[PDB]
């Protein structure tokens, strides 16, 4: 029983020597030496069960990750749990041990004009898969962007995944907190775009303290939304809500990211489009001139086959979910 700061971590004897590398109200992330593979690793503990949405995602990121396989996605190496359901009050997913994440790097480092480019390639490259897979990450953000020794990048966390058809804050598309309930591929582009700007400026472009403040920060640069040839962004109480909202001029991109690559900005523009319906797609984004020396179609794998299981949103009550999580996490259970 190795207790790291907070609480316990029943992972040994395969995973001993613990430390700590990341926080989070839903689970503590520790690094630990694995006596079987002879290399340290990342062990994420999760204590869901109290509530459902929680166990709903717990057994969903598992489903995703266990069935995915991309170099720009950090997979599940193995899972540790108790031997009896009635005794299972926490799951530990073992993952690779990355060097650092994109939120920390920008917190100090100054990505070169190329480094920015290479990272952004990798991101979209992994994105051009979770999508081929027809799955929305919904929560892209620096923190969920792992990095290791040889500058490898990995997208982390898939609890909000959920097929195409509480959280981050600054990289959520406008409509998420506005129009149709997210659910759509463009939600991620917007997020990947928001990360792009931060690598250019090492500071979040739309750091609005709260929804409202958020929308303002945004309108701050894109200036008042259009009311010409609209479609799924119109609105009623909102539009007039703008009747209280003066009009703001779009701030060209040169005036924010002045010393930024002419193309890096063009791409940042196709991504930060208010209307999701006129927001550049993932494949068309890699294509884009900026991401040139990297765009390699015969080296950018796409999901094996789409999803659409049976558990979705609502329905299955914890008890029912717990068993599944349990039986699902059985093949990893020794013996
Ligand atoms: C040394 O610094 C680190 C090296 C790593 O390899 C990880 C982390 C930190 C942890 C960061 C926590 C997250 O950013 C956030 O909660 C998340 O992304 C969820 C999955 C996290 C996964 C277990 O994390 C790592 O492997």
């Amino acid at each position: 029983p190795e207790m790291v700061r907070g609480q316990v971590f029943d992972v040994g004897p395969r995973y001993t020597n613990l430390s700590y590398i990341g926080e989070g109200a839903y689970g503590m992330v520790c690094s630990a030496y694995d006596n079987v593979n002879k290399v340290r690793v990342a062990i994420k503990k999760i204590s869901p069960f109290e509530h459902q949405t929680y166990c709903q995602r717990t057994l969903r990121e598992i489903k995703i990750l266990l069935r995915f396989r991309h170099e720009n996605i950090i997979g599940i190496n193995d899972i540790i749990r108790a031997p009896t359901i009635e005794q299972m009050k926490d799951v530990y997913i073992v993952q690779d041990l990355m060097e650092t994440d994109l939120y920390k790097l920008l917190k100090t480092q100054h990505l070169s004009n190329d480094h920015i480019c290479y990272f952004l390639y990798q991101i979209l490259r992994g994105l051009k898969y979770i999508h081929s897979a027809n799955v929305l990450h919904r929560d892209l953000k620096p923190s969920n962007l792992l990095l290791n020794t040889t500058c490898d990048l990995k997208i982390c966390d898939f609890g909000l995944a959920r097929v195409a058809d509480v959280a981050t804050r600054w990289y959520r598309a406008p409509e998420i907190m506005l129009n149709s309930k997210g659910y759509t591929k463009s939600i991620d582009i917007w997020s990947v775009g928001c990360i792009l700007a931060e690598m250019l400026s090492n500071r979040p472009i739309f750091p609005g303290k709260h929804y409202l403040d958020q929308l303002n920060h945004i309108l701050g640069i894109l200036g008042s939304p259009s009311q010409e040839d609209l479609n799924c962004i119109i609105n009623l109480k909102a539009r007039n809500y703008l009747l209280s909202l003066p009009h703001k001029n779009k701030v060209p991109w040169n005036r924010l990211f002045p010393n930024a690559d002419s193309k890096a900005l063009d791409l940042l523009d196709k991504m930060l489009t208010f209307n999701p319906h006129k927001r550049i797609e993932v494949e068309q984004a890699l294509a884009h001139p900026y991401l040139e020396q990297y765009y390699d179609p015969s080296d950018e794998p796409i999901a094996e086959a789409p999803f659409k299981f049976d558990m979705e949103l609502d329905d299955l009550p914890k008890e029912k979910l717990k068993e599944l999580i349990f039986e699902e996490t059985a093949r990893f259970q020794p013996g």
